[PDB]
């Protein structure tokens, strides 16, 4: 329904350090995302909002305490979370995505994956998933203990093509790294704005209200755009 | 209750950056609190791990769909959290406290923060202390974005003092910062290992039972002060 503001402002939890979604810009001012996604949702509403960049642990407790109204986090919306959360409407789709140098035309579909060298950071999702399809791609998976040491693996050449959160990689082409993703992604959830469940009502209303008008009137994409390495 | 390891090794998921109980030293290696302390408890009890660094979000995802057999990341232990997990003893009590530059003698005790002017990071939990009680004390309270910031200013001394995680503070000056903490801390929680809910029983036994040995055979106090001082 119509959402009406019950507050004059809402404080919103997130993350300190998590691009493209929150993240510092040289000028030491929060930017990515979730703020520019959700300051224009608050905008196209009427709704007044004011941030707090203090870790995703933080953020979590905090909102379940009742200190902050909502989290906007690259929170990953999942059954253990809708425990103790209420959701809006998911605003970006998470996936594990392949990324190829941008120099390199040999990878094109999956099957190009044999005989190639596929870096994962140890334990993650990429990780599992990456592993459970060796076989019948005809790939080896090299492991990282780190972003830094994989990212530099792809560019230096010893490895042919790496998994990782999509944001991740699309960010980093927006950046300017030579960088591709040129075979079908692994659908991982969705990424959600979340308050405590029960609570604040009326901001989910917002959030679902405004994020509805953002897709309609191409801000939504705009803002992502921004940030990631856009098909289009 | 002998804690029996059923697998060769067992899947620890942390957060990558969070100092100082899970960094990276200038090798490249992980090291820290958490790290040092879970993998001597790994070792009393005869258990073996394998550390997978993958940031907080993700290694209670990883937790919760099995894929990792448990967690120690810094984790404070609450009622939200006990909905999906089983917690070990608490290992650890994370305090709030005031830091001051250790020059400056004039900040002994709360009374002494009248007129002063003290930093802390927008929305933590230092942050709602210090408001709480600036009327009683008398003194203004000056609110920062991120660390870096409020730490310089601590230091060339735009503000007279800051609150924040008394780890985050002891590391610092373990590090050679010249900050002191002249005020008693404030209890902010405690931290747990973690495992999934109804899962791997024997990982929590045998982190009791070790948790216990290293707080009586000197290791626990040992791991401590090798960050904290
Ligand atoms: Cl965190
Ligand atoms: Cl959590
Ligand atoms: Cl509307
Ligand atoms: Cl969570
Ligand atoms: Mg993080
Ligand atoms: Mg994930």
């Amino acid at each position: 329904g119509m959402a009406t503001p019950k507050k004059d402002v809402y404080t919103i939890a997130s993350d300190n350090s998590f691009a493209p979604f929150e993240f510092q810009n040289d000028d030491k001012q929060f930017t990515g995302i979730d703020v520019d996604l959700l300051n224009a949702i608050a905008k196209n509403q009427g709704f007044k909002l004011k941030w707090n960049f203090i870790g995703f642990q933080a953020a979590v407790d905090s909102v379940q305490s009742g200190h902050a109204d909502g989290m906007m986090s690259g929170m990953s919306i999942t059954d253990a979370r809708k425990q103790v959360f209420d959701y809006g409407s998911p605003y970006y789709s998470s996936n594990l995505t392949i990324a190829t140098s941008s120099t390199d035309d040999s990878i094109k579909s999956w099957k190009d994956l044999k005989g190639k060298t596929l870096g994962a950071k140890n334990g993650t999702a990429s990780f599992d998933y990456l592993n459970a399809h060796a076989k019948e791609y005809g790939y080896t998976v090299k492991t990282f203990t780190d972003a830094t040491t994989m990212y530099s693996s792809l560019n230096n050449g010893s490895i042919n093509a790496l998994m990782d959160d999509e944001p991740v990689i699309k960010y980093a082409i927006k950046q300017g790294q030579k960088f591709a993703t040129p075979i079908k992604p692994i659908p991982d959830g969705q990424y959600g704005f979340a308050v405590k469940k029960g609570s604040n009502p009326e901001l989910i209303e917002m959030f679902n209200n405004g994020l509805a008008n953002l897709r309609a009137n191409g801000e939504y994409d705009k803002i992502i755009d921004k940030y990631l390495e856009s098909d289009a």
